[PDB]
């Protein structure tokens, strides 16, 4: 019955199930959760672990003694449940000081503060066992053109990430960074707006091996992009360090619906890809139970995230293992796609008359791809209509 267990590596942010329900037009609908209670409840649902922003775990502005107590209690909850903390991140967005950014704020003093705030939490993340440190630059960007010279901002972004890499390395930490792209919201346009832009930027960092992406289903869908395709490019680049799973009702504000909601077939093809490719990182839900819900609905929504992943995993595996699908994949030449175009090399290609003067273009054009039959097999498998 699609029951999650820790081995499935499902994780949740404190801020997900803990979202009190404030939106741009509405006050909170639920009380705040104690992180200890969330750890407990998520463990009971079959989660593997939790994640946190600094300011989710330790109230902003806490004293050193308050901070120690928050962490002690959290550690006890982890120990009491067997939950892990595979990822952490910094809140560089909520507080008014970050209104023009953290790492790319126009004010230099804010940029320096953002780095110090991040570094302090990297140390805590390492103490709690995190393997990945996410950065979501939600305030990096602009509403107007003159406000932000993007080349200069990218210089500042690179400087910041390079400093963080220097810091990790200086401490002998094994933690790696993952940039979580988003195209807009809360800024009118956000820098590094997609998987692609983040992947490209990483290639210009001093130590690129320390950085990957943390793509989010809904964020790429806010640009109308194909999330599975972007994940495939991240995997191709060796950069899928972490992933955020949720749902999104098309090109709108970031909804953060439970995984499986929104574009269901994209969720199917995503799970197919992650499982086929042997992705071994967390299956992290960056979601928000809708503010219509009470706490029973919070936990139902969280459970549904995991359930939907597991249903989709079953159906994708059945699709790939079905003889009839394997035949259809050959009929559609997915086998040829995986073979080199020209392992014979350039000169041999240039000398091959079968590739040009004697290529029968009309006969090749007439060969149907058989993609609709393949896709209806995929649909039948998804729906359990085999």
């Amino acid at each position: 019955n699609y029951q999650p267990t820790p081995e499935d590596r499902f994780t949740f942010g404190l801020w997900t199930v803990g979202w009190q329900g404030r939106d741009p037009f509405g006050d909170a609908t639920r009380r705040a959760l104690d992180p200890v209670e969330s750890v407990r409840r998520l463990a009971e649902l079959g989660a593997h672990g939790v994640t946190f922003h600094d300011d989710d775990l330790i109230p902003f502005g806490s004293s050193d003694s308050e901070r120690e107590e928050h962490v002690k209690r959290f550690r006890q909850a982890l120990d009491d449940t067997g939950m892990k903390v595979p990822m952490a991140t910094t809140n560089l967005f909520t507080h008014p000081v970050f209104k023009d950014g953290g790492f790319t704020a126009n004010d230099r003093d804010v940029r320096r503060y953002a780095l110090r705030k991040t570094i302090r939490n990297i140390d805590l993340a390492v103490e709690l066992g995190a393997e990945t440190y996410v950065a979501w630059g939600g305030r990096e960007g602009a509403e107007s053109g003159g406000a932000k010279d993007v080349r200069d901002a990218l210089d500042r972004m690179k400087e910041a990430f390079d400093l963080l890499g220097e810091y990790v390395t200086s401490q002998g930490y094994d933690i790696r960074f993952a940039i979580e792209p988003k195209p807009n919201e809360p800024r009118g346009d956000i820098l590094l707006p997609t998987v692609g832009h983040a992947l490209a930027f990483i290639e210009r960092l001093e130590r690129p091996e320390l950085y990957g992406v943390n793509p989010e289903v809904g964020h790429e869908q806010m640009a109308g992009l194909n999330f599975p395709h972007g994940i495939a490019q991240a995997l191709w680049a060796g950069k899928l360090f972490h992933i955020d799973l949720n749902g999104q009702n098309g090109i709108k504000y970031d909804q953060d619906l439970r995984f499986g909601a929104g574009d269901l077939r994209a969720a199917f093809w995503l799970v197919d890809l992650l499982e086929s490719a042997g992705y071994s990182g967390p299956r992290h839900f960056d979601f928000k139970p809708p503010r219509t819900e009470d706490f029973d609905g919070v936990w139902a929504s969280a459970a549904g995230c995991m359930r939907n992943y597991l249903i989709l995993k079953e159906r994708a595996a059945a699709f790939r293992a079905d003889p009839e699908v394997q035949e259809a994949l050959r009929a559609s030449r997915l086998d040829e796609l995986a073979r080199p175009t020209a392992a014979d090399g350039l000169q041999a290609l240039l000398d091959d008359r079968s590739a040009f003067e004697e290529f029968d273009v009309d006969a090749a054009a007439a060969r149907g791809m058989a993609f609709e039959r393949l896709d209806q097999l995929a649909m039948d498998h998804l729906l359990g209509a085999r």
